[PDB]
């Protein structure tokens, strides 16, 4: 009865709207940065001003997407979302964000979590529910009402440069289960949740932020793999689905002349009526809100005009155009007017029937009602909301949950002869080796805390940051002088130099530092009989670059420690495991291809060791 009433209420509201108001609802810009009158370049928008408010009033957007620039502090964020809602003249805004967890988070003081592939490694679907719930509680306190999560892309291409650890797994069922539970956790907190990126960005070797990716698989494979987690979550009540700016010729082989070079390009799914209306809306029965991935991404913007992209997306059946134009000052505000006018022209000619617009706006209003955005529910003063949010966002209970999840997710891939845990005698020298200073800092800070809390004996620490470096005699000397060595490896696409199965360690410049340098540290450590552990920091495929190692773990998240804050929990969790102060329970959620024996799997999906026992979980 409540669903029936909601549909009627949405129809009645939309029937009273002007076309300008309806088209406004279908736009969701960002105002990441803004250049006020008198300023010389755009700056992070952390506080509302009357210029941005005037555009909200004028164009009556349906929502705003927030980025990290906009949500640096809990206090400022509550003030900003209250001020955005104050600016919205008739209908409360969807205020959205990419708070995925792990390597994609935005909240400056929020709980980061270890991320989706870490959740895959930990396996249990309630962990995903907990993650969604806590993220949802934090967003709700901040006045953010929509989360563009979960990613239910299946990372079956290890070379994928944009998904990677943002995916739960290369396995469809594990991805589907964890996606469903993330979604339910968010929805339970009255946060609208979007599945991303339909119809599946997991197989791409190109990042849609930089170019237009192609997925060439046939329909049978796409239905069996890519579509599977979307279908399960749609059936279970997904609120929103975000598109992928990716070509799928098996679904739609329509071509367009590219604005970039005049060539025929296959249509991106975002602009495909066959994919968004034929497949998503009709075949798969999704009646919720379809939102584009950001339209400024080069997969779209290199190839289609700004107005054209929005019109084509709506023609394809999307309900919301995300980031349709970047307006960073009042002097550029006509970019919005031009998008609206292009949509009006399409409605006037009948290319987009006005009834299609009404149906889309009804979906948006219905979601706003369903998730308690409209009517607005919270009568607390801003000061009251701020005080409440500061006790919730990044709370100690949330940090405790984060720590437990990150520690569970750690995956031990090798531990020969009880190399781990390290049990250093007092005065031991620990050498900490990682690509970037924030990463060595995170390892250092975690060890410092272990000493302070008397969990390990006092040891001395030194750091070696190796990004863009060549391994030199000075580095070998540090290895020789160390008693224990912890090295972090960082890869997106794993691309060691390999010839006939032999990884090339003869490279003597810095051109391949991500593989050459940590292998050189490993070689020196083994030659000098030093306890050595390799921690894989981002994509776990770099484990195949260290077969010679006696100890190897994967943590699925690379962000370090900066300005007194851990940017992710994954490195600390791995360091805790190394020193016997946490219990890894992770098993691989992806296969790790061999590098030395091409075509073979080095570590299979499901593999992980008990750190104490050295045997499989
Ligand atoms: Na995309
Ligand atoms: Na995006």
């Amino acid at each position: 009865a409540s669903a029936s009433k909601r549909a009627i209420d949405a129809n009645q509201i939309v029937n009273r709207m002007s076309l300008d108001e309806k088209l406004g609802q279908m736009l969701m810009p960002d105002f990441r940065n803004w250049q006020k009158e008198g300023e010389s370049s755009p700056q992070a928008l952390t506080k509302m001003n009357d210029e941005v408010a005037s555009l909200v009033k004028k164009y009556q957007f349906g929502g705003i997407i927030l980025f990290a620039e906009n949500v640096k502090t809990t206090k400022q964020t509550v003030q900003l979302t209250d001020d955005y809602q104050k600016a919205s003249p008739k209908i409360p805004l969807m205020l959205s964000i990419d708070q995925e967890g792990g390597i994609v988070t935005r909240l400056g003081e929020g709980t980061n979590f270890p991320g989706n592939m870490a959740l895959g490694a930990a396996r249990s679907r309630i962990n995903a529910y907990q993650t969604g719930s806590i993220i949802g509680k934090e967003l709700s306190a901040l006045g953010i009402n929509t989360d563009f999560s979960p990613v239910v892309d299946i990372n079956n291409n290890p070379d994928n440069p944009v998904i990677g650890v943002r995916s739960f797994s290369s396995n469809r069922e594990l991805t589907s289960r964890l996606g469903l539970y993330t979604m339910k956790g968010l929805q339970r907190q009255d946060i609208a949740s979007a599945l991303k990126h339909f119809p599946g960005h997991g197989d791409t070797d190109v990042d849609s932020h930089y170019g237009l990716p192609l997925v060439s698989h046939g329909q049978e494979r796409l239905r069996e793999v890519e579509l599977y987690p979307f279908q399960k979550a749609i059936d279970a009540g997904a609120d929103m689905v975000m598109t992928a700016h990716v070509q799928f010729p098996a679904f739609d082989d329509t071509t367009y002349k590219s604005k970039l070079d005049g060539s025929d390009i296959l249509v991106p799914a975002t602009l495909s009526k066959k994919v968004m209306t034929g497949l998503l809306r009709q075949e798969m029965g999704f009646n919720g809100v379809i939102v584009t991935d950001a339209l400024n991404m080069k997969a779209i913007a290199d190839h289609f005009g700004q107005e054209e992209a929005v019109v084509m997306a709506v023609k394809a059946g999307v309900d919301i155009a995300l980031m349709p134009a970047s307006v960073t000052s009042l002097k550029e505000e006509q970019k919005f007017a031009r998008v609206i006018q292009a949509l009006k022209e399409a409605v006037k000619n009948g290319d987009i029937p006005e009834q299609q617009i009404n149906n889309s706006v009804e979906r948006i209003i219905s979601l706003k009602i369903k998730r308690g955005m409209y009517p607005a529910r919270n009568s607390d003063s801003t000061k009251e909301k701020i005080a409440k949010a500061k006790k919730i966002v990044g709370s100690k209970q949330h940090l405790k949950a984060e720590k437990k999840l990150a520690e569970k997710a750690v995956t031990v891939l090798k531990n020969e002869q009880h190399t781990l845990p390290f049990k250093p005698k007092k005065g031991s020298r620990i050498l900490i080796v990682a690509p970037y200073e924030e990463q060595t800092a995170s390892i250092e800070q975690t060890i410092h805390d272990l000493i302070k809390r008397k969990k390990i004996k006092p040891v001395s620490l030194s750091k070696m940051n190796f990004a863009s470096q060549v391994f030199k005699t000075e580095h070998e000397k540090q290895v020789k002088e160390a008693d224990y060595i912890i090295t972090g490896s960082y890869v997106v696409k794993n691309d060691p130099v390999v010839n006939d199965g032999v990884i090339d360690d003869t490279i003597s410049d810095s051109s391949k530092w991500a593989t050459v340098f940590p292998r050189a540290v490993m070689k020196a450590a083994l030659q000098h009989n030093k306890p050595f552990v390799l921690m894989s920091l981002r994509n776990p495929y770099d484990a195949a670059n260290f077969e010679e190692a006696k100890a190897l773990i994967a943590v699925y998240g690379f962000k370090g420690y900066a300005n007194g804050r851990y940017l992710q929990p994954n490195i600390p969790a791995g360091v805790m495991a190394i020193f016997g102060q946490a219990k890894p329970k992770g098993t691989l959620p992806v296969d790790i291809p061999s590098v030395t024996k091409p075509g073979n799997t080095l570590y299979p999906l499901g593999y992980g060791l008990n750190i104490k026992t050295g045997r499989p979980l």
